[PDB]
């Protein structure tokens, strides 16, 4: 006893009080906060690195993969096999490869070539070198990573010191070595820390695991932290495993008050002086040597061995941590001591043995107590995160020291239970611990890799090549011809109807004109004053009127009676009733023009059911209603198509404009054609603006080779199945539906919304052009995109969001391109029509998709350029082709009945 | 009365209850939250746009500028002059330019050319067209801007509808028009909303202003909101004025429950149907017309004028908001009514006049009450932000309606005082209101513009051009020659000392060597085992030892007695005492080599003061101490320079290495020279590694033309004034000091830290290489950089941070370049030395600045490439040139005494 008491005082500084431990527990808690915070992270010693592991094995894990484990006591290679069974275990085998101490102090190159050399042999000796099995990599060192399969070595720790690796990506470095040999082919799908592997390996057997603890050569702990606490990782949903890297605890001076002269000497003779100061007070790679130093000091003071000092006792590394354990055994502790010490050349006395055994006890007890303190900080942290008064969790443990020291386990648990009282912690030990762990993470990594490989293949069908685009342009052009020729027009799908607008405005237009814009329940009347002065100027007014459904489904005699009623109101509203004014009539329903002022209605749409209108000439129905009133008289000069109105509106300013285009809910285009070509209208002189009605392009199957399964579904479920095939791959009314139908598919395959098909996802037209234009916005953050989706009614996650945005993108790009191939055919036909080799033409466009969408117009333009280089086409957003345009068509109209 | 009562019931829906108003107040509060939040902002109708105005006039405002005001009742141009006086007012004049109604409905082009045309005239008529005065621009429309001098028109409101402007930057569009004419030159320094101008114009006279309220043609309110609440603007310090754009309140349906059939008809006949729904219930541009519609409906029902309806009463725009005011005058209200109505063709009865006057009252009272409600929401918001129980603030008001209606002011204040009770609000009216406002913002904008112009000029001196760099390279080369030649060596500043290392390792090296690394209080001894096996392998160990200051300032006999004591310890530590081992001696103090194993100490540094060492040969002092002990014997084979050790260490692996470089606290470089050239050492055969000591380059004034005022200050205040000029523009020991000296300067000029010179800013060496390497980090966010600074002890702001980072950048770039020009001279001399036209050489480098810094090594490399294209130089980070290197020099040493 006297002896033991003499050591206790000598090593008093190595005997920490609970008061002290709690303090240390508190200091670490602060180091944890700083490392997580984005403000102090820059200069924090406890790195708290994100592992990018968001959950423990859910069981659904299955596969066959390899696993490397480098950085611990020994370098082993495992082949883990997690398969499907009826409550039966998982199989796995491992092999340890000797790694020369002069190899971990060499060049990164030699080291990774060694690891590669050992890998190939392992697979070959098992001849599984053919089936490229996924490879997991457990690397126990602080690594920076922004994804599971990347690992930038922050620095080396423990006994490694290979140059040319720090600051580099070990995965690339390994892939580099595996290549150099080319003996085989490896798939490093993931890189994980050993603490992570341990937590995984044990969480598999216990879904309560949230902490991985390593206590061996080195020491470290990882836990499950709230994303909303990990400032340096964008997100807020779920959890992510954090790699504290607590071995560096104190590397900034925080622990100088508890470190002794022996601790500092141990540091001076170390590979990484000044680093991992806490670790050097705890882990097994240092325990043995720490005791030796204490023994040398004592012999030197004649406190032990009667001052006798031998060359062996002074040689670094002669007293291993394994002697510390042998000496602390309950049974043969003191006998082991005598043997060990004796082997050191010393001649120990019974007193010497007891003393040396108490030094061991004091040194290893400190290790235990210190780790209880820091682990307790992680427990309190978990207790706070869950807001629970008492904590219940399972800790995954591993490490040569913890597993082989006879007293560590017990002392560690005892002290821990005394510092962190309101909690019941379960400690699960693991066989390989990080062997099966890297496998579970690899498993998930592979999984997500296939999902992406698949998703990429599905979206590939939407990728049109410049050659396909040329065919599309080729085919559109042929369709155009069939519709112009008189011999095939009746059977053509791209009708190419004549608008009877023989000239674009020339500036000579001057006057006051009325326009009627009818295309729904809310139509409008307008007054447009045009002054052909020195300076072109046009002012206008307009009021909107409603059409009671009762009248929409009225008798056609009431419909036009009501409309003239509204016009009668407007004229008074503008204070201009009296004179016989000219009026342009924009009729946005399926019509067939037989003259500038005549158009037969082929079918009602948008809810109109007025009787005795279909088949009749709308302009006559209007003229008849006007006369029925006898209050005033108008001179209906024309019936107008809004697309044609859009070009006219544009031509008025930009004279090189001879093409109009609409890309909104629907799509159409027009252009000035040569009369000699309009076989449907007598006269080979002059020009004629043609209203293509190009949305029917492909209605005879000519696009059937570029349409996808989702294009077909959208058609199958559309109201006009088999019709408007082209407009269905380009208009804002369907784009969302192609998108929605892809999402449903992916949801079923389980790549989105947890495989759960939402009711909102089942609703058609949920993805309007407005919301389609947002999700793809450059100025939007993924957290906003996610908000938008959730706002629609989709329980999307940051991850879902990334997916939905990609799909949208794929669909809208093809839309713009397919639109470009179309537009590309028109301009070239115009060029060739006039026998030119270079054409400069402007196009007037309108439409909520072209206008609101972030990338449609751009990609569209890029495309027309590639497919039609002999043409220099310019696109100008021209609005109100239905009002201003109809008026301009009217002004040009009256102007021409004079010539 | 009966009449009045008959109207009250007829227009019951226009009479809002306080219950209703408070509800609306609450709805707006929610619209304010959504617009500010990054989650709901995407689809929010109340945009809550950031104005980038962080404070009201602080008085320090002074200058002479112009101001444009477009978008309100009239387009005026002001020339405001805010100067320094003894409590006397500010001067300003304005001029209104007629803007044709057919001009605000035309093209953006014509509109901005009109504004330009009006601008030039204004300045010319005042002939101030010569002095390019700053120009302020008040544009009253929702604009997107990320900086004061940018304004992307979201959309048009009120009566503007010029095409080609929405979605574009009006500033560029204006600058575009001012150019087209080129009559003059304008400086649009800022663009502000009218609400902002009003708040500014009134905050100037009252530092309590936090709200700008407009009630005229249109209606809108801006206030001062907490940056920590403006999710869409990075930051958290101070305040920023938010432009609510509340006219759009309800544009999503939120107010359909309080809008009447008259409100909806007013919308149908509007320019922007469906937009600014709230505004259309309040502002002056609509009040008049809203009453007309109510009157038409009543006549039609024979409720007024005995049902008589006239063409005038039905003409839109015949009843102006100015008639609403005339009619509500206390004195001549009913007489004004009779006159007005009569002018409308109606024949009003006294009863009719009373009724029409009550309609006005009911309509204008609603306007007042509605704006009280929404303003009250902004007050409650301000009360909450300041956490005060009762609110005290000043509101800046303006608007034709508010200023000209006889009853508005009174009704508005009354209702407001009843809804928002715990607060005293001061209402300041402004003359031009936005005239003097745009001027105060312009003032500040100009100010910051000059600071940047200045700062840019100061940092320009640090910009070296490729030609200067070539001169530097030219001069370095000449310096090199003077130092090699025997006739000028004694007077050369770049000493070019011979290291006596005649060969780089060749691989033949094999053995066990000791090294002593002495360069401070903590030196180390090392054992390096080198095996020239089939595979190159080298393992080593080392312990660190301290030198008590008492011994550092000892007698030189004790210093080397102590060192040999440490070596004696180490040999036992490694268990190898006995044999006579070889030892390399790295002596990192000002030494002069006279042989491979001899070096005279020219002067102590780093606190050493040991006596009788200076002038003596350190290797002899060591050999003498060894012999004094008689415990063992060593074979000191060499005295080493760490730079030379760095190259050797590198050559060992990369055989093309013949140049070493150190860039850390200090800087030096070495390279293999041709013996025929080393005039200081006999023998024209073989080579000789030269230790340049290039830090003294420029010590004779040869760099005096590229050194700056701050370079001189750093020298002036350095411990070795006039010496190490080159090393002072490149080493990590001074870079921070050049930086710190610039900051102090800028602080004085008042461009940083509020002109306040911190005590921390006065501390030298505050900017260590570590912190210099961080601030410039690509992976760091400005909020972190700011944290770092504040962590140093600098009360920096996000803005300060942006500045400090730029300075650092300027300084560290020149450092790398100046280093490159130097390195560039060595490689070329080697090339030319061997008469080659292409040279491939590797350079071994080390140093905390080169290693830790984000951009040093890169820019350095880029530079050596440009200046030395006949050379293909490769840079390899080679570490431990002081230990491993000293050993390699020793191994090569013993190996050569055999040849
Ligand atoms: O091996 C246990 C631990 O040792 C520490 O030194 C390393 O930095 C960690 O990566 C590792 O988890
Ligand atoms: O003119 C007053 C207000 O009118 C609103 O319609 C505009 O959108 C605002 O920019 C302006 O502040
Ligand atoms: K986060
Ligand atoms: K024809
Ligand atoms: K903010
Ligand atoms: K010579």
């Amino acid at each position: 006893d006297d002896q033991v008491k003499k050591i206790d005082k000598y090593l008093y500084a190595m005997r920490l009080s609970d008061e002290t431990l709690i303090d240390i527990m508190t200091r670490f808690r602060k180091e944890m906060k700083n490392g997580l915070s984005r403000d102090f992270n820059p200069t924090a010693t406890v790195k708290m690195l994100p592992t990018f592991v968001r959950s423990i094995p859910d069981g659904s894990e299955k596969g066959d993969f390899i696993a490397l484990d480098l950085g611990g006591s020994s370098f082993r290679i495992l082949r883990v096999q997690v398969n499907h069974e009826k409550n039966q275990n998982v199989h796995m085998e491992s092999e340890v490869y000797d790694t020369p101490e002069n190899i971990v102090h060499g060049s990164g190159s030699q080291l990774f070539d060694h690891v590669a050399e050992c890998l190939g042999d392992f697979m070959e000796k098992r001849k599984i070198k053919d089936k490229k099995l996924p490879v997991g990599f457990t690397f126990s060192f602080p690594c920076q990573q922004s994804k599971i399969d990347e690992a930038i070595l922050i620095t080396w720790t423990k006994r490694f010191k290979a140059s040319g690796v720090e600051g580099a990506d070990v995965v690339k470095l390994l892939n580099k070595a595996i290549k150099k040999r080319g003996d085989y082919d490896a798939n490093i799908v993931a890189v994980v820390n050993d603490t992570v592997g341990t937590m995984m390996t044990c969480g598999y057997d216990d879904q309560h695991c949230e902490v991985g603890l390593i206590i061996g050569t080195g020491t470290n702990a990882c836990y499950m932290e709230e994303l909303r606490h990990i400032d340096l990782v964008e997100g807020d949903e779920g959890r992510m495993c954090i790699n504290t890297e607590w071995g560096a605890f104190g590397d900034d001076g925080s622990l100088e008050d508890i470190r002794t002269e022996f601790d500092r000497e141990i540091d001076r003779g170390s590979l990484n002086p000044g680093k991992q100061l806490f670790e050097k007070m705890v882990s097994g790679m240092y325990l043995g040597e720490l005791v030796r130093l204490i023994l040398v000091k004592m012999a030197k003071e004649g406190l032990l061995f009667e001052g006798r000092i031998t060359p062996e006792l002074l040689t670094r590394g002669k007293f291993n941590t394994s002697d510390v354990s042998a000496i602390e055994k309950n049974k043969e502790g003191l006998h082991n001591a005598k043997e060990i010490l004796t082997r050191l050349g010393v001649e120990p006395s019974d007193d010497d043995c007891v003393s040396v055994q108490h030094v061991c006890t004091i040194v290893s007890f400190r290790s235990a107590n210190l780790v209880a303190a820091t682990l307790g900080a992680i427990l309190n942290r978990l207790r706070d995160n869950k807001g629970t008064p008492r904590l219940r969790t399972t800790v995954g443990v591993d490490g040569s020291l913890y597993k082989t020291h006879p007293q560590y386990s017990r002392r560690f648990h005892k002290t821990l239970r005394r510092l962190v009282p309101d909690s019941d912690v379960r400690f699960l030990l693991s066989e390989s611990g990080s062997g099966k762990g890297a496998a579970m993470v690899t498993a998930v990594a592979y999984r997500l890799a296939e999902q992406h490989r698949q998703i990429e293949e599905t979206l590939a069908h939407f990728h049109l090549t410049k050659d396909m685009l040329l065919e599309v342009k080729k085919r559109m052009r042929a369709e155009m011809e069939l519709g112009l020729r008189k011999q095939t027009h009746n059977n053509a799908v791209v009708k190419m109807l004549p608008s009877f607008v023989r000239r674009t405005p020339d500036g000579t237009e001057n006057g006051d004109f009325l326009a009627l814009d009818l295309g729904g329940t809310n139509f409008r009347v307008l007054l447009v004053k045009i002054r052909s002065g020195k300076k072109r100027t046009v002012e206008m007014h307009n009021k909107i009127y409603a059409i009671p459904i009762e009248i929409m489904q009225g008798t056609g005699e009431e419909l036009f009676d009501h409309i003239v009623s509204c016009i009668s109101d407007f004229l008074d509203y503008m204070g201009i009733k009296g004179p016989r004014m000219p009026l342009g009539f924009t009729f946005s329903f399926p019509c067939q023009q037989t003259s500038l002022d005549a158009g037969i209605l082929i079918t009602w749409t948008k809810g109109f059911k007025a009787t005795d209108c279909v088949g009749h000439d709308v302009v006559t129905l209007l003229r008849d209603a006007i006369k029925r009133r006898e209050e005033f008289d108008l001179d209906v000069v024309a019936v107008v198509n809004d697309t044609v109105g859009t070009m006219m509106t544009c031509a008025y300013e930009e004279p090189t404009c001879e093409v109009g285009l609409i890309v909104g809910t629907g799509s159409n285009a027009c252009y000035m054609e040569e009369m000699k070509n309009v076989e449907m209208v007598e006269g080979d002189q002059g020009q004629m603006c043609i209203n293509m009605e190009w949305g029917a392009f492909g209605d005879n199957g000519c696009l059937d080779d570029i349409r996808t399964h989702y294009d077909r579904l959208v058609n199958e479920y559309s109201l006009n199945a088999g019709k408007q095939r082209y407009e269905k791959m380009i208009s804002g009314m369907y784009l969302g539906e192609i998108v929605r139908n892809i999402l449903i598919d992916f949801t079923k395959k389980g790549f989105l919304f947890r495989g759960q098909i939402s009711e909102t996802l089942k609703t058609r037209g949920i993805f309007e052009t407005k919301f389609l234009s947002q999700i793809e916005s450059d100025r939007l953050a993924l957290l906003q995109v996610r908000a938008i989706l959730q706002q629609l009614g989709l329980n999307s996650t940051c991850d879902d969001s990334i997916l939905v945005k990609t799909v949208c993108g794929v669909v809208s790009r093809r839309a713009a391109q397919l639109c470009g191939a179309g537009m590309a055919a028109v301009v070239d036909k115009i060029r060739e029509n006039r026998g030119l080799d270079r054409l400069n033409v402007t196009v007037g466009v309108d439409g909520t998709l072209y206008k609101l969408h972030p990338h449609f117009s751009r990609i569209m333009h890029q495309t027309v350029k590639e497919l039609s280089p002999k043409c220099n086409v310019s696109f100008l957003l021209s609005e109100d082709g239905s009002g201003k345009g109809a008026a301009l068509i009217t002004a040009v109209g009256v102007r021409l009945r004079t010539e």
